[PDB]
C-alpha cells in the first residue's frame, strides 16, 4: 500500500466514513462461531471515531445469498450485536444497504454514529450476477457512495473480489484500512523469499473458485496438499475413483491432468488423500463409514473427512516444510464426526511451528479451526483472508487494494 492512500493519512474529522469490511463470519445454529473477522476491523473503526468521524457506515456480505434477499438465512443483524460489545459503542442496524431509507439514515447522522448495513449480496448488483444490468450496477454503486464522504476498505477477506462495494465506490478519497495494511504487510514479508520447502495446503469447500488458483500457485510452492472438498475432483479424474455425492467441480475436472503435469514439470510434490470418513447425507448426525481410494465411496455417500492413512501423508509433508500456507479444512471440522483429519493436521502444524516452521493459516472457516482448538497463538500467523491470501500467494494484486486512491 506504499502507493496507496491509507487510513493513517485520511482526514476523518467531521467526515462520514463508509467502510467496506469482511464480516462474512462463520455461523452454526444461527450463532456466530468465530468473531475473528469482526474483531479484526475494530482498530480502523475505533480510529475513525477517535479522530472525529461523524459516522462510520459498515458494509459487508455474508455467505452467498446470490443476489436475493435472504434475511432468514444470511442477515448481518447478529454481527451488529457482536460488534457492539467488541467496540464499546452501540451500532444501528439497517435492514437494507441502499437506497431511499438507508440514504436518509446515513445522510446526516448524530456525531459518532456507527451504522451496519444489511448483507450487500441481497442485491444482485454487488457481485453482480447470481444477469445483473449495467445501469443498475451503476445506481447501486452511486447509492453506496452517498452513505459516506470518504471511503475505507478494510475488507482483506474479500479483497480478491472485484464487487461493487469493493471497487465501485465513487468518492474522492478511498483509503486502505489498518487490517488491510496488516495483512498485506505480513504476506509481503513472508512471500518475498519463502523458507523452503514451501508447502501449500488447500482444502475446504469452495472448489470451483479455489481449483482455479492452483495453476499459478504451482510456480511458487514446492509441495501441495490437496485435501478437504477439493480432493474429490482430482481423485475422480486421476484415479477413476467413485466419489458418490462428494463435492465435485465439473469445470475444474477439465484441468486436473494439466495441473498434475505442471506440478511434475515444476517439481511440486502433490499429496492427495488415500482414505476417507464418509457420510450418508450432509448432516451433523449422518451415518458414517470408511473408504479408501481403492474401495471408492458408495453411491449416495460423501467423503467428509480424510482417514488415518491420509493424515499420515499430510503429516509427512508438514514435517518436510520450512514454510506452510494453509487455506481450507481437510474435513467438515464443524461436525465432530468429521473433525479428526483437521485436528490431526492442526496438531502437526503446531508441532512444525515449534521447531521453526513459518506457519500461516488463513480463511473465515480455517481460522475457526484455530479458534476451536486454541491454536491462534501456536502458529506463525492467522489470516482473516482465505482465497484472498491464496491470490497473494499466486502473486496477484488484489482488486480491493488496486481500487484504492493512489498517493
Ligand atoms: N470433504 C468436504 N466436503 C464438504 N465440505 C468440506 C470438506 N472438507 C472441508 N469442508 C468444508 O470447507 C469449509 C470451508 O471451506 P472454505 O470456505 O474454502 O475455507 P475458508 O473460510 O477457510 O477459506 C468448511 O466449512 C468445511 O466444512
Ligand atoms: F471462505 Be474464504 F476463502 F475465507
Ligand atoms: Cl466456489
Ligand atoms: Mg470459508
Amino acid at each position: 500500500l506504499s502507493n496507496k492512500l491509507t487510513l493513517d493519512k485520511l482526514d476523518v474529522k467531521g467526515k462520514r466514513v463508509v467502510m467496506r469490511v469482511d464480516f462474512n463470519v462463520p455461523m452454526k445454529n444461527n450463532q456466530i462461531t468465530n468473531n475473528q473477522r469482526i474483531k479484526a476491523a475494530v482498530p480502523s473503526i475505533k480510529f475513525c471515531l477517535d479522530n472525529g468521524a461523524k459516522s462510520v457506515v459498515l458494509m459487508s456480505h455474508l455467505g452467498r445469498p446470490d443476489g436475493v434477499p435472504m434475511p432468514d438465512k444470511y442477515s448481518l443483524e447478529p454481527v451488529a450485536v457482536e460488534l457492539k460489545s467488541l467496540l464499546g459503542k452501540d451500532v444501528l442496524f439497517l435492514k437494507d444497504c441502499v437506497g431511499p431509507e438507508v440514504e436518509k439514515a446515513c445522510a446526516n447522522p448524530a456525531a459518532g454514529s456507527v451504522i451496519l448495513l444489511e448483507n450487500l449480496r441481497f442485491h444482485v448488483e454487488e457481485e453482480g450476477k447470481a444477469k445483473a444490468e449495467p445501469a443498475k450496477i451503476e445506481a447501486f454503486r452511486a447509492s453506496l457512495s452517498k452513505l459516506g464522504d470518504v471511503y475505507v476498505n478494510d475488507a482483506f477477506g474479500t479483497a480478491h473480489r472485484a464487487h461493487s462495494s469493493m471497487v465501485g465506490v465513487n468518492l474522492p478519497q478511498k483509503a486502505g484500512g489498518f487490517l488491510m495494511k496488516k495483512e498485506l504487510n505480513y504476506f509481503a514479508k513472508a512471500l518475498e523469499s519463502p523458507e523452503r520447502p514451501f508447502l501449500a495446503i488447500l482444502g475446504g469447500a469452495k472448489v470451483a473458485d479455489k481449483i482455479q488458483l492452483i495453476n499459478n500457485m504451482l510456480d511458487k510452492v514446492n509441495e501441495m496438499i490437496i485435501g478437504g472438498g477439493m480432493a474429490f475432483t482430482f481423485l475422480k479424474v486421476l484415479n477413476n475413483m467413485e466419489i458418490g455425492t462428494s463435492l465435485f467441480d465439473e469445470e475444474g475436472a477439465k484441468i486436473v491432468k494439466d495441473l498434475m503435469s505442471k506440478a511434475e514439470k515444476n517439481g511440486v510434490k502433490i499429496t492427495l488423500p488415500v482414505d476417507f470418513v464418509t457420510a450418508d447425507k450432509f448432516d451433523e448426525n449422518a451415518k458414517t463409514g470408511q473408504a479408501t481410494v481403492a474401495s471408492g465411496i458408495p453411491a449416495g455417500w460423501m467423503g467428509l473427512d480424510c482417514g488415518p492413512e491420509s493424515s499420515k501423508k499430510y503429516a509427512e509433508a508438514v514435517t518436510r516444510a520450512k514454510q506452510i500456507v494453509w487455506n481450507g479444512p481437510v474435513g467438515v471440522f464443524e461436525w465432530e464426526a468429521f473433525a479428526r483429519g483437521t485436528k490431526a493436521l492442526m496438531d502437526e502444524v503446531v508441532k512444525a511451528t515449534s521447531r521453526g516452521c513459518i506457519t500461516i493459516i488463513g480463511g473465515g472457516d480455517t481460522a475457526t479451526c484455530c479458534a476451536k482448538w486454541n491454536t491462534e497463538d501456536k502458529v506463525s500467523h492467522v489470516s482473516t483472508g482465505g482465497g484472498a491470501s491464496l491470490e497473494l500467494l499466486e502473486g496477484k494484486v488484489l482488486p480491493g487494494v488496486d481500487a484504492l486512491s493512489n498517493i
